[PDB]
DNA sequence: GTGAGTACTCAC
DNA sequence: GTGAGTACTCAC
């Protein structure tokens, strides 16, 4: 109930507060809930689960929003800005999520997990990389270089700014001059 | 010399398949080929080693940039170069890199990661200095404050470096520079 | 009744080839149906399973050696039956002779393997007093003492269900006991 | 090394002791040897394996032996009877080993250990059956009986008071009256 | 839900 | 060699 996703909750701050350089021994985790390491498995058969969870949530949310925005937004390039702000914006209001985005808590756990981490970079990528092939549809013209490297240039952005969020103790937020950077980035867009 | 050695090797098993994880001094001494015993007769503690690497990185790094900037003249060829070296280096050592992203670090004391953000922001420092001598040099400096330039710059580097270490090495920093730095260099006004 | 369900599902448990190791009570709720806290309802500890268990074993035995001793008047004739007895009920509750035998009572409080041997000094005081009453029934008694007999006979059971246990039930008590059993008996004299 | 048979002559003895009829634990284990487990795994892998260096121990002895009473007696009769004395003098000294002998102790180690006895005991049994066969050439008469029958009933006879000795926490010693058992079990090899 | 435990590990 | 851990389990 409360308590599977209060586990969550308390895993995410950790991950969020200086803890989070560290690993998250379940003795630890189980102390921030305020019970004992037992009940965490009533919950949870694994701690590698909890992280499943929480990746499962990031996938969700972020896929969800994508989706959104190509609903709602027709225009490649606001599109494209829509997605980068988004994932950018997600990480910044996730600080402990977006540790696990950056491949650091996914340190000390199942090598699967990080795998399942590249998967949901390389499923943004292709929306990407997607949303680029239908400007010529849109607007009469395509892009003159390939849709593969401006992807992975505007994806290398993001990685980018969310390392640095994470290497700077989340001081160097995600967003911060946004409305300055993204003119930048766009201009690679040719 | 076993000081060398056990560094090199360090630096080995960060690079294989095993940098993925913790690195412990049993597998690190036997690795070297001594005992974990004679490992410390070298090393106070795992932390010196790491420090040890660290140093070398920013050697390393620090070094090339001020010979590129005594050996080029052109402001923006000058970010290329630093920016190609950043990369290449990178991709020359897989292991540091995996220091250099932090991961490797995760495993150890928490001021070494500091000790990363510093070598970063000297970077960082560097291509804003030379960012704002293109006035004086070439006459017309960046519309652009050259604090958002040097971050985007070194954004688009901390980028591909992670995307490498993610990718277990599949994905080369320098792959394809000759294509992205064009688009790299088009965000510099 | 819940009570009766969930000792059956003991014996079960104990019976299957997971009998060979500890039978936690999350397992053991989970086979009945209830929770494991409804399981603390019919009984305050696992041991007290257990004591339910051997009190079943004991009244067993103990009832259907008392008709023996009533249908059968020869000494010889009484004592091989009360051994097909015993091995006979071991291989129709494979789950209770893990019990017997001494084993499935590792996981459980010591005292429960203390009252095991309090059935077998039964049984074996029992095996006693039918082999004192021969020289009145039937003339001469045996030559030896009716301890070292009586022992004897309760070792080749032991051993017998020793070894169905061990083979994971392979090796039924039962069997050839016809021929087994004029071996048996050649020991009393 | 003399902390490995330190090690494994402490849980010989622990099997002994009170401590026998629970878990050895590695805790347990350690106290007892003095050191701290860690030290423990400078020595063995697991605990598995300690088990399996304690039934590698029994099994030598009990087999070496066996050979030796194969060449020093000619008489089949007394080669069963010196067998099956060893078999009882072996446990009723090494008290600890026999819980392991009867499985008892095993009960909380991996099953294969488990396998490795029955193993052991197939091996004992078959050369019991081996000796048995060979009365005829050796005497003239062999056995009347099936020597599978006779084998397995003094197999059982050993495993019972093995059995006895265990559950009476080692005071029916297995070799008590061993003179006045042994007789009554020869009667049985007909 | 939890105290106590469970085999096994790591840096020094 | 070992102190302090590691993720996970058990009976109640």
């Amino acid at each position: 109930r409360n308590r599977r996703e209060e586990i969550l909750q308390s895993l995410a701050l950790m991950l969020e507060s200086s803890d989070g350089s560290q690993r998250i021994t379940t003795a630890k985790l189980a102390a921030s809930v305020g019970v004992s390491e037992a009940a965490l498995y009533r919950h949870f058969p694994s701690k590698t689960r909890m992280f499943d969870s929480l990746i499962e949530f990031i996938e969700d949310s972020l896929i969800t929003r994508i989706n959104l925005i190509l609903k709602d937004e027709k225009d490649t390039t606001a599109r494209l800005r829509l997605i980068v702000l988004l994932i950018l914006g997600f990480g910044e209001r996730n600080p402990g999520l977006t540790r696990i985005l950056t491949g650091h808590a996914l340190m000390f756990e199942q090598d699967r997990l990080q795998g399942r981490i590249n998967q949901l970079f390389e499923r943004i990528e292709v929306q990407l990389r997607q949303v680029m092939r239908e400007k010529k549809m849109r607007e009469g013209e395509g892009y003159t270089l390939d849709e593969t490297l401006l992807a992975s240039q505007l994806l290398a952005f993001c990685e980018g700014m969310l390392s640095r969020f994470v290497r700077s103790e989340f001081k160097y937020r995600p967003t911060d001059d946004f409305e300055a950077r993204w003119p930048l980035v766009a201009a690679q867009l040719q």
